[PDB]
DNA sequence: CGC
């Protein structure tokens, strides 16, 4: 249990200035804050949390509310006696999720300094898949304790309280208890973290850093047009209806669209072969494949993608406008992925379709503010590149050297014929087996996208590893150091451990040497794409240009640029991006502008 | 992930 004997309640400035005074020569300390919201824009500051040293923590409530809440510090004077040490980039701290702390102080005029450790993220560069990266269980894995849950105090439910409504000692047992942990934490994994440099330069140089400027870019947000947004929802009503309309115009009758119920009862009893086609999926498409010739499948296809892409961000995105800034503040993730990419969500910036016309319309929504252009920097086939690198192929290489099309290149060397006279069908069989290595595609995977039959997708990979051998090397390289010890790493030092290597288990093994290829040079991009970012963000800080960083989805970084300045801006961004990363893989930005993000992109 |  914990009592509220443990840690002490800091309700009188003379104590709070002790306090400070042990914080000012503490060689680390835990700080953490708490709030009355999750929203970190409009979130208001309840309290915050210390811990000097194991056993030794403290908590100070500033804005606890409910009836009869006893005096404490105002949260003006709270704040004003603990800015010189939070804005001190000597005062070194520790805690869990930094950038959420990082904002709530940005919310007062404090600029948080010091960011040196992130328990978060030290878990996250040991080992990314050693399971979940939250404090309690974190926890749980490294001290075998069970911390206080913020339901034990708030409750569950709608009826859930917030923290300015919990008692004083309540909030301090739970306040001071992860401030607490969260430096035990720090003292148990930080001496771990160095017995190898690989993960502690990603840790250092790359995530540490990285901290900050996610928590600008998240609290800067997007501007999105509800209006663009609310046109294509009543538009694609209205294609869904005709879409249905069609549908029954074909047969006869009215019905679901849903497969293996209503669709089979029509589609193969007027002709064609039994089996469905899951919506597994990215392998086996029968619907899409009668779409060539056969007319009802094709209109059911386009249909359920309508479906899906309008309840997803048609009807979403407009309800997630922030009425604080009136704009869109999406959540991006550094401590969840197995290959260090970050990712994102409310909204999944990932999952808008790219090659399809109306994730275009998705993006035309994302507009900049009057005066302003929206600018899209990109990495050209970034991990494609980055597999030329490691494979230490001529070929390969000398193609993205002279600006050469690397599919068109490869299907030229594959199929043994002139570059000028490489056929669309010729390149497309090239792209495939390029993009198919990277994940560590089998040979039958390969028949399946360019729909030959096997053993003729086999000839055509055999010619590959013949015509660009060092790529082979790679991968039977790869493999080998991934049995050998269990993990492979990026070109920074990031590794990827692969418990089902060794695994005895048929699939289960497949699966874990498709990742031994593949993440190498995956995480190697998001390595690449964090530098650009802490490097870009640098300039952006220093310099104080007219430009703010507003997303990164995939291998592209988004800005917000003022009209005035987009060449000079524009010039900047892409030497910082291929040229202040890594000068070992050959790295092609580019770089446009337009009114919107579709526009730009 | 964070309250
Ligand atoms: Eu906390």
């Amino acid at each position: 249990m914990i009592s509220y004997d443990n840690y002490v309640t800091i309700l009188d400035e003379e104590t709070l200035k002790a306090w400070i005074a042990k914080l000012e020569k503490a060689p680390v300390f835990a700080f953490d804050t708490e709030t009355d919201s999750l929203d970190n824009i409009s979130a208001n500051l309840v309290g915050l949390s210390f811990a000097i040293e194991p056993g030794v923590a403290a908590y100070i409530p500033v804005a606890h509310d409910y009836l009869d809440a006893p005096d404490q510090i105002s949260r003006e004077r709270a704040l004003e006696l603990l800015k010189p040490l939070l804005e001190d980039e000597k005062a070194l701290k520790v805690g869990q999720n930094l950038k959420y702390d990082r904002g709530i102080l940005a919310n007062y005029g404090i600029e948080l300094r010091g960011i040196a450790f992130d328990t978060m993220l030290e878990s996250y560069i040991l080992n990314s898949v050693a399971g979940r990266h939250d404090m309690d269980s974190l926890a749980e894995r490294w001290l075998k304790h069970k911390t206080i849950t913020f339901e034990e105090i708030a409750g569950k439910g709608k009826n859930q309280l917030t923290f300015n409504q919990i008692a004083l000692e309540e909030a301090g047992r739970y306040a001071a208890e992860d401030a607490d942990v969260t430096l035990q934490l720090h003292l148990k994994m930080w001496p771990d973290l160095q017995k190898h440099k690989g993960p502690l330069n990603v840790f250092e140089n790359i995530e540490m850093p990285l901290v900050p400027v996610l928590s600008r870019i998240e609290r800067n947000g997007v501007k999105i047009d509800p209006k663009v947004l609310h046109n294509h929802s009543e538009e694609l009503t209205l294609r869904l209806a005709e879409l249905e309309k069609k549908a029954h115009e074909i047969a006869g009758e009215e019905f679901n669209l849903s497969s293996t119920k209503q669709l089979q009862t029509i589609l193969f009893e007027k002709q064609g072969i039994k089996p469905l086609k899951k919506t597994p999926s990215t392998s086996e498409e029968v619907l899409e494949e009668l779409a060539l010739d056969y007319p009802l499948p094709k209109v059911i296809l386009e249909y359920r993608g309508l479906a899906k892409l309008k309840s997803t961000y048609t009807d979403k995105l407009p309800l997630m406008i922030n009425p604080k800034t009136g704009r869109v503040h999406t959540s991006y993730h550094q401590a969840v992925t197995a290959t260090g990419r970050l990712s994102s969500t409310d909204p999944n910036l990932q999952n808008i379709p790219v090659r399809n016309e109306e994730g275009r319309r998705i993006r035309q929504a994302f507009i900049a503010p009057e005066d302003y252009v929206i600018v899209s920097a990109d990495y050209s086939q970034i991990e494609l590149r980055i597999m030329a690198h490691l494979s230490r192929d001529k070929g390969l290489l000398t193609a993205f050297a002279e600006g050469k099309d690397i599919h068109r290149a490869t299907a030229a060397e594959v199929f043994g014929l002139p570059l000028e006279t490489v056929t669309s069908e010729q390149r497309r069989s090239a792209k495939a087996i390029n993009f198919g290595l990277i994940y560590g595609m089998s040979a039958f995977g390969l028949a399946r996208q360019l729909n030959i039959p096997r053993k003729e997708a086999q000839k055509y990979m055999d010619l590959y590893f013949e015509r660009y051998p060092g790529v082979l090397e790679y991968m039977e390289r790869t493999r080998a150091q991934a049995k050998e010890q269990g993990y492979v790493e990026t070109l920074d030092g990031r590794r990827l451990y692969l418990p089902d290597i060794k695994s005895s288990n048929g699939a289960r093994r497949a699966a874990a040497e498709r990742a031994a290829i593949n993440a190498p040079m995956q995480g190697t991009a998001a390595d690449i794409i964090k530098r650009a970012m802490i490097a870009v963000d640098a300039w952006l800080q220093a310099e104080q240009p007219r430009v703010r960083m507003i997303m990164q989805v995939h291998d592209e970084l988004v800005f917000e640029v003022h009209k005035d300045d987009v060449d000079a801006v524009a010039k900047q961004i892409h030497q910082l991006m291929e040229n202040c990363t890594r000068l070992d893989v050959p790295l092609l930005v580019e770089v446009g502008s337009g009114e919107n993000w579709d526009q730009a992109h």
